[PDB]
C-alpha cells in the first residue's frame, strides 16, 4: 500500500532529538524529556502528493558500543546529525556519528541531513558557515531547526525522506 521511511535521529545527549521527534509526530514542544527513553514514533504524512509512513528512532541510552545497536542503525534509511548551535562539542562529535554510520552501513553514501537545532537562542557558538562548509564537504542538505518555534522541524524530517527517495 504505502511506503514506511526508517529515519534514525542521532546526536549528543541534550541537542533536542526527542524535542525535534515529538514536534514532528506529537506538534508540542518538550521542556524536560527523560533522556534514557530510546523509542520509535510513527505518522502518516503526505509528502510531494505521496502519503507516507515516519517510522522515527530517537536515539538515547549510554555512550557505548553494542552489536544491538549497530542492527537498529543497520536498519535506518536516513539519518538526521544533530548538533545544537550554542554547543561546539555537539557540532564537534558530529563526525563521530558520520564514521559510526559509515562502518555499520560500510557506505560512504548513507541518506543523511544535517541539524543545527536550537536556532532561536540568542547565544550561538557555532557559525552557519562552518555548519554550511562540512554539509557541503559531507554532500548532504543542511537545516537550521527550533524545537521550540517549530522553525524547520517539517523541512528538515522531509528533506530526510527526500534524501532516501533519491537513494536506491
Ligand atoms: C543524553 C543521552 C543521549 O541522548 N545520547 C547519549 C548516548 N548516545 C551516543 N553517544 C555516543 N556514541 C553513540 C554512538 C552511536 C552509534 C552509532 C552512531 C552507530 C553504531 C553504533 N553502535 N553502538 C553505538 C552506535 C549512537 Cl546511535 C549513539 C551514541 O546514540 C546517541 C546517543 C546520545
Ligand atoms: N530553546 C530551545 N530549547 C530546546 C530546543 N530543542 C530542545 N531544547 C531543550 O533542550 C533540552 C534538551 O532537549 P532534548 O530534546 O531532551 O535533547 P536530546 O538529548 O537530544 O533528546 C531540553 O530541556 C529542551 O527543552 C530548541 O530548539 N530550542
Ligand atoms: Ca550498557
Ligand atoms: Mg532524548
Amino acid at each position: 500500500g504505502m511506503t514506511e521511511y526508517k529515519l534514525v535521529v542521532v546526536g549528543a545527549c541534550g541537542v533536542g532529538k526527542s524535542a525535534l521527534t515529538i514536534q514532528l509526530i506529537q506538534n508540542h514542544f518538550v521542556d524536560e524529556y527523560d533522556p534514557t527513553i530510546e523509542d520509535s514514533y510513527r505518522k502518516q504524512v503526505v509528502i510531494d502528493g505521496e502519503t507516507s509512513l515516519l517510522d522515527i528512532l530517537d536515539t538515547a541510552g549510554q555512550e557505548e558500543y553494542s552489536a544491538m545497536r549497530d542492527q537498529y542503525m543497520r536498519t535506518g534509511e536516513g539519518f538526521l546529525l544533530v548538533f545544537a548551535i550554542n554547543n561546539t562539542k555537539s557540532f564537534e562529535d558530529i563526525h563521530h556519528y558520520r564514521e559510526q554510520i559509515k562502518r555499520v552501513k560500510d557506505s560512504e553514501d548513507v541518506p543523511m541531513v544535517l541539524v543545527g537545532n536550537k536556532s532561536d537562542l540568542p547565544s550561538r557558538t557555532v557559525d552557519t558557515k562552518q555548519a554550511q562548509d562540512l554539509a557541503r564537504s559531507y554532500g548532504i542538505p543542511f537545516i537550521e531547526t527550533s524545537a521550540k518555534t517549530r522553525q524547520g522541524v517539517d523541512d528538515a524530517f522531509y528533506t530526510l525522506v527526500r534524501e532516501i527517495r533519491k537513494h536506491k
